[PDB]
């Protein structure tokens, strides 16, 4: 049982969660691979059907119990008929909830128990799963008064194929090459933006054109979709003080609304199943804008506030991204979009883990992740030491479908 | 395979070949990462003995030289007829420069073959163990050209206590604990301070007062030296427009010293071996100043500021903490003391895993400790996927010896 301290305050806990870790990480006793982002049958699937149904009814304070009794013979007669099995929408919930609460590098998981889970297990064809995804983003972005939300599109299974959404948010920006090598727009984007001109989209030329949705139902080639501007509530930005940060043209999506990652419950695996909540505005004013791979924007800000660039110990480039962070957090704010700073946010996650080692004696968290990218040590997650482990139910990263 | 190693910002992949040599083990396991926690014989001592031997042949382009063959024999006799051996001076001071270059948390190591090696291994008392230490100070500090030097006192040996300093760093501020609980000067240092006093310090009653050395040699209680105050450089700490600023009163030192831990040599060891370099800015205008358990300065420069301290997106916490930094840097830089900023320090760095790349194929790093505490994803760290693991020769923490 790994002791955690923490170094601001002296206290210390002990993760016994870590031992239910269930599946293996990257690393080893030789060495740490904790940094890096991507770090690498009817017997198997009942292993995992079962272990989820006791967690389940001991969730609800009735194991052992008959219903739990039911259950379990129910899932392996299932199994046996079918080759696989299908949850209870109960259980779906549940299981959403619980990955998302087991995600190690998620900041916000002090809302877990507040998730809105769309049922879409009965979808067919890429037409149905257009209409689906519009109504989550209608539901999740609330004129501006954003709400977390899941959409479960139906599970892998054998001999079929699956539902995949090839974009890998709901919201994203184009991305074009040009012949002066450079990118024009979201340079995170550029091979979606290809495929999506590949499938039929007839591209734009601006920095904020928000890409279409390649949305592909099994066996069927994926299918272009148009968002209609009306459902995608966008954030120009500006600057409290700063009257000429307006006219840099910049502007951000209000719905975070990640959907290329592969929902796992039970032993069924959900490849389409996309989540959303609201931002940090690190997220957008630190890596969006500043990532030297991203809009890149720094010293642009930085020439426009006259500051020295030329020598690296004038802190020019703090300065400008403190201003970045500065005009998300005014513009979502004076938009009536939720957004979240930093400082709020490592703060919550504080409480979310002193919540979470009473609940169930630890929580997996990575650090590198929790920690924002920048006054990194100006929040308390900074001196709170972590254990990163993997638990399921969970989410994953998958293939690319092509 | 070995690990494979991604930098974000460019796109580029590397492998660690180097981590398949490392010999002692992390704290890391496939079930859990422990990567965030802060601390986690004649057979044994002979392998470690021929690899260290074999290193130093390696530097200087002898492989396999009747040299190379005839040092091995020696060492063998040595640790057969006395189970231990005795380094040559080379030897020494090659070993000194790989434990620095094996640290995985030290963004430093750019500067890593350019190290003083004073030997010291014919020390005998505490007493001369003092003027050992006076002339390193003397030689690093060079009034204000900062140079990187370490003092290796005697290894560790049967039948003989340790010399130890007891002192963190050779240079620390008095941390008096207060009647109310709370502390003045350097909350860090209460236990040293206190140690001090207990051996017959007159402590003084400031927020920067130079604290004593407790240094022990061998089999004796350890015994107290004053530093000669025209020994110690220090900066006042002024910002450059900020002219208040100068009226909190704020000073650090100008030598970065650290003397508890124990250096490690082809299985020599040697508890006692302080090492110095000089600082980067975000060590003294982040962590010492503005953590909330250390000099916790930050809400007082944003009142002080003139900035709204009453919501956290105000980004009131970041702002304060850049212009601390730049004072910092003003202020070594006035004073004409070598001080190298977060962003300068951490271009060096990828410049060294590159020559490391080349060289040994990898380099250990421990990205947490990397990546700077403001600003992070500003620097390109940040987005250098990293392997941390255990080379030695090596620099290790070690119990404190009271
Ligand atoms: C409600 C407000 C939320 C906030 C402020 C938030 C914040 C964040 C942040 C900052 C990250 C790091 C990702 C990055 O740096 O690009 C993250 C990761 C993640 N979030 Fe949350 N999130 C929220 C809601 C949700 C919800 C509703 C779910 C799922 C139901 C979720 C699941 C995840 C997962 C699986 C990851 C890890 C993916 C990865 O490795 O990047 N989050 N979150
Ligand atoms: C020459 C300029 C140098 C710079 C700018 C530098 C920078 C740093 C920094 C910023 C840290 C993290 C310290 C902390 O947060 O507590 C560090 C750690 C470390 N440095 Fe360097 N360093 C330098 C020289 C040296 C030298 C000369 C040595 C040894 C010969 C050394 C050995 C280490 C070690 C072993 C650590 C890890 C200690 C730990 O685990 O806390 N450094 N260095
Ligand atoms: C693959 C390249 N990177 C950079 C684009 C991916 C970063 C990333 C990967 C994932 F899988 C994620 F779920 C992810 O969630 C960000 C997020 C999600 C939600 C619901 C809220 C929020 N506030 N934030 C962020
Ligand atoms: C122990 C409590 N914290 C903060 C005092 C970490 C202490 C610490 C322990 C070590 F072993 C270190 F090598 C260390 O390096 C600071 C440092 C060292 C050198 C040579 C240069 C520099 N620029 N910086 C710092
Ligand atoms: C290499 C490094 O792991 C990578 O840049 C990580 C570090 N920490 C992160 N933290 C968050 N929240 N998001 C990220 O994308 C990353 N990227
Ligand atoms: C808990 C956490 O590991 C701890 O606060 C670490 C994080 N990274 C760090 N990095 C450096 N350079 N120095 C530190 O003291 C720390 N502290
Ligand atoms: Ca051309
Ligand atoms: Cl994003
Ligand atoms: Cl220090
Ligand atoms: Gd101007
Ligand atoms: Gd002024
Ligand atoms: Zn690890």
């Amino acid at each position: 049982f790994p002791r955690v301290k923490n170094w601001e305050v002296g206290s210390i806990t002990y993760d016994t969660l870590s031992a239910q870790a269930q599946q293996d990480g990257p690393c080893t006793p030789r060495r740490c691979l904790g940094s890096l982002v991507f770090p690498r049958a009817p017997e198997q699937l009942l292993s995992q059907a079962r272990d989820f149904i006791n967690q389940y009814y001991s969730s609800i304070k009735r194991s052992g119990s008959q219903a739990h009794e039911q259950r379990l013979q129910e899932v392996e007669a299932e199994v046996a008929a079918t080759g696989t099995y299908q949850l209870r929408e109960s259980e779906l919930v549940f299981g959403a909830k619980q990955a998302w609460r087991n995600a190690p590098r998620c900041v916000g998981r002090i809302q877990w128990g507040k998730l809105q889970v769309f049922d879409a297990r009965d979808c067919r064809s890429a037409q149905e799963m257009f209409t689906y995804i519009c109504n989550h983003i209608k539901y999740a972005t609330n004129r501006g008064n954003l709400r977390s939300a899941i959409t479960v599109f139906p599970q892998r299974c054998p001999g079929r194929g699956d539902f995949r959404i090839w974009n890998s948010q709901l919201v994203r920006y184009a991305g074009y090459r040009q012949q002066d090598g450079s990118v024009r727009g979201d340079p995170a984007n550029v091979e979606i933006t290809e495929l999506c001109i590949q499938h039929g989209w007839t591209p734009g030329n601006g920095r904020f054109d928000v890409l279409p949705l390649l949305l592909q139902a099994p066996d069927e080639p994926p299918e272009l979709f148009l968002l209609p501007p009306e459902l995608v509530l966008e954030v120009p930005l500006e600057h409290p003080t700063l009257e000429w940060f307006a006219a840099l043209g910049l502007r951000w999506y209000a719905l975070p609304a990640v959907s290329n990652m592969l929902l796992e419950i039970g032993g069924l695996e959900f490849p389409a199943a996309p989540f959303s909540g609201w931002y940090m505005s690190t997220e957008i004013g630190t890596r969006n804008l500043c990532d030297p791979h991203r809009y890149n924007i720094l010293e642009d800000v930085a020439v426009c506030m006259d500051l020295d660039t030329r020598t690296t110990s004038s802190l020019w480039k703090d300065k400008a991204a403190v201003e970045i962070n500065v005009a998300v957090l005014h513009s979502y704010q004076l938009a009536k979009v939720t957004i979240v700073d930093h400082h709020a946010a490592t703060a919550s996650f504080m409480k979310h883990l002193e919540n979470e080692q009473k609940a169930r004696g630890g929580c997996p968290a990575d650090w590198a992740w929790i920690v924002p990218p920048i006054s990194g040590s100006l929040t308390p997650v900074f001196h709170q030491e972590m254990v990163n482990y993997f638990l399921s139910p969970a989410f994953r990263y998958q293939p690319d479908p092509w």
